[PDB]
């Protein structure tokens, strides 16, 4: 809450505020009242994965379930992961390479110049999110000027999506969860509007933000770019990476004492908050003996995603999107540099999701 724990004035610091907190210990105390601030790998872990901790910021819209807890959480998505299944996986990954694939086309054929965000970072994710809820492509256009906008008119489009579906089944993911699943009870038509809709809200800025802040990052560290670039077989350990290093949910991921408890040593009142600085924690020195940007480091866990029951749903979409889109990028727009100098690209500090506004890019 406090913004000295929001704001990150650069990609390559932890925020000063952070390493205080942190250096008071992994589960640090901190004031609003108290909260709890977690920068430790295994103590982020331990809370994201243990019971008496709530996602329900009230307790201590139906169907919306990142702010709910087992059982009801568990109905939820156990229908979701029942339905990311490997015929749609495989579909949405040959999808997202056509959808990047066509942005950079596009790019090509405007100019030797582009803001990428407008351009490249913020329609990828949007049109693979209209492939996941099987927007038509005559709707395309439509979802996209909403999905800018940042219910009740996005709420009115797929309110109108989902009565399609039920009517004409197609193998989109709402037409799964209608037809498919088995759910019982089925799900209402609420239920699945806010689903729809945490679906895009889940994976559009973030994916976003990655896909721009790498770039971002890269341009600033040519030897990285020259390591992703160079060895297009390694996407994979530099995607990890780049999650890990970048750290775009902001300022964490939240948490609620279900309870008084002790947790790392501390003694937490029921209903206190508790947040996992996702930055804090994946470069936490006692895990990273050095937690420099390197593209080269092997594939290991990290906390971009989160941990436990609640961990991304959306995370190998995610994955297939940006290894799908830096590789494309990189090899397709040679010399690829920043058009302004770096000092001057305007961070998301004022905002949730830490990112760029705009990234002004040239190419040869
Ligand atoms: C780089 C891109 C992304 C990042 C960094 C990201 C990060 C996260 C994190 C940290 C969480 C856990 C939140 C928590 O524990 O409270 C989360 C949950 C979630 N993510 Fe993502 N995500 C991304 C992309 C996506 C995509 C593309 C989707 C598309 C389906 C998506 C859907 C979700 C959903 C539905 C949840 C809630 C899961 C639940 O509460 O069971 N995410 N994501």
């Amino acid at each position: 809450l406090p913004p000295e724990f929001v704001r990150r004035e650069d990609p390559f610091h932890v925020p000063p505020a952070l390493v205080a907190v942190s250096e008071r210990g992994p589960v640090a105390r901190a004031t609003l009242d108290p909260f709890w601030l977690v920068s430790g790998y295994e103590e982020a872990r331990a809370v994201l994965s243990d019971p008496r901790f709530s996602s329900d910021r009230f307790q201590y819209r139906a169907g919306s379930f990142i702010n709910m807890d087992p059982p009801e959480h568990t109905r939820y998505r156990k229908l979701l992961t029942g339905q990311f299944t490997v015929r749609r996986i495989r579909e949405l990954g040959a999808r997202i390479d056509e959808i990047v694939a066509g942005r950079v086309d596009a790019m090509l054929a405007g100019g030797t110049t582009a803001d990428l965000m407008t351009e490249f970072a913020f329609p990828a994710p949007s049109l693979m999110i209209c492939e996941l809820l099987g927007v038509r492509y005559e709707d395309r256009a439509e979802f996209q000027q909403r999905a800018s906008a940042l219910a009740d008119a996005l709420r009115a489009f797929m309110q109108a999506l989902v009565t399609d579906k039920r009517a004409n089944p197609a193998g989109d993911i709402i037409s799964g969860l209608i037809h498919h699943a088995g759910a019982d009870p089925a799900l209402t038509d609420d239920e699945l509007i806010n689903i729809a809709n945490l679906l895009l809200i889940a994976g559009y800025d973030t994916t976003a933000s990655m896909l721009g802040l790498g770039i971002f990052v890269l341009l600033q560290r040519p030897a990285q770019l020259a390591t992703l670039r160079d060895d297009p077989s390694r996407i994979a350990d530099a995607v990890e990476e780049l999650l890990r290093y970048l750290s775009v949910v902001n300022p964490g991921i939240f948490r609620f004492a279900k309870e008084d408890l002790e947790f790392a040593g501390e003694h937490i009142p029921a209903g206190s908050t508790v947040v996992v600085s996702v930055v804090a924690t994946n470069r936490d020195a006692r895990h990273w003996p050095d937690p420099d940007l390197d593209l080269t480091r092997p594939r290991g866990p990290h906390l971009a995603f989160g941990h436990g029951v609640h961990q991304c749903l959306g995370q190998q979409l995610a994955r297939m999107e940006m290894q799908a889109g830096y590789a494309e990028l990189l090899r397709r727009l040679p010399n690829v540099r920043l058009a302004v100098p770096p000092e001057e690209v305007p961070l998301r500090n004022d905002m949730l999701t830490y990112g760029v506004h705009s990234l002004p890019i040239a190419w040869d």
